[PDB]
């Protein structure tokens, strides 16, 4: 009808950090409550290929083949909620997470905190086994995140213990890619869900360097109550994985289309209208009104994040 397709919503191509005035401009239009999921994770990991799949609609992102790997932004792209009428379903796609392990450069990161922050629903998107870079990974968006949070006039006096974080902050997805291991433990079959708690799991009063061990995980729990875990195996033979977009259904393995099915099936369902601290319902220029908030904060704020 008259929402566009994809644009910049703010990234650094040329230089420096820029807002999209087009991108506020199809916000303050949006009179329905709004639905926002934001995916963050490594370069071409296929978050675009996931958030076209939530779209339902030809021609979404390519971030993957279009942005370049040291460039770091978002990119929004608006569509009618595909499952519930008058409420607008707003995706938020992102690239440039640095790898901290390889001391990839970390200056305009804070956006990816914002991209959580501005979420209904926060996927995160790592291929393979849950390892040590994906968790430290997290944990420093995370800890980002909580600092962000802390101090801005959003997320405020809103401490993470409580019962309105817990209902009106995002809901937590990890999207497992290219994933073939086998869900047992003890010959006895787990879900994703499993996966993800085990992974997450505490050490039971282990001290020395066991409530060390636990401090990153609570970190992302006590951040993140609210979990959810999808498992896709590899789209199809890698010969084809160049250009996935170009491939037509039957071609793809058919357990990945099921878990596609599932993982939209579960967003579209589950994902809530996004919500200010305290429960009031967004709309477009009420999100529009968040962005600003934020960046304002963050622009012309003291300290570091
Ligand atoms: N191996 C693998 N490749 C994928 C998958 N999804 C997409 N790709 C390919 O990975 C590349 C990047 O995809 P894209 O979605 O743009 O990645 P993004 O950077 O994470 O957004 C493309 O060539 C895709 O065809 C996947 O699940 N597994």
């Amino acid at each position: 009808i008259n929402l566009p397709g994809p644009m910049s919503l703010i990234d650094n191509t040329k230089g420096q950090l820029v807002v999209n005035p087009e991108a506020l401009k199809i916000l303050s239009a949006i009179t329905q409550p709004v639905v926002v999921v934001a995916i963050v994770g490594l370069y071409r990991t296929g978050k675009s290929y996931l958030m076209n799949k939530l779209a339902g609609k030809k021609n979404g992102f390519s971030l993957g083949s279009t942005v370049k790997s040291h460039t770091k932004g978002i990119w929004m792209w608006c569509v009618p909620h595909p499952k519930k009428p008058e409420h607008t379903l707003v995706l938020l796609d992102t690239e440039g997470l640095g790898d901290i392990e390889k001391g990839d450069n970390e200056n305009d990161s804070w956006i990816f905190a914002l991209a959580i922050l501005l979420s209904s629903t926060f996927v995160y998107n790592s291929m393979g086994t849950i390892n040590q870079q994906a968790m430290d990974q997290l944990h420093y968006v995370t800890e980002l995140t909580d600092r962000i949070k802390a101090n801005s006039s959003p997320g405020n006096n809103s401490v993470d213990d409580s019962a309105d974080f817990v209902s009106f902050f995002p809901a937590f997805v990890w999207t497992l890619r290219d994933f073939t291991l086998e869900l047992e433990v003890d010959g006895e079959p787990i879900t994703a869900d499993d996966y993800l708690e085990l992974s997450l799991k505490l050490r039971k009063g282990t001290d020395k360097k066991s409530k060390s061990f636990n401090d990153p995980r609570l970190c992302i729990r006590k951040f993140f109550p609210k979990r959810k875990c999808f498992v896709f195996d590899w789209p199809a033979p890698k010969k084809y994985l160049a250009h996935l977009e170009q491939l037509k259904e039957e071609e793809l393995n058919p357990d990945f289309i099921e878990q596609v099915a599932e993982f939209c099936s579960y967003i579209l369902s589950h994902s809530n209208v996004k919500t200010l601290s305290g429960g009031i319902p967004v709309n477009g220029p009420r999100l529009e009104s968040l962005v600003l908030t934020y960046v304002n904060a963050i622009s012309s704020g003291d300290l570091p994040c």
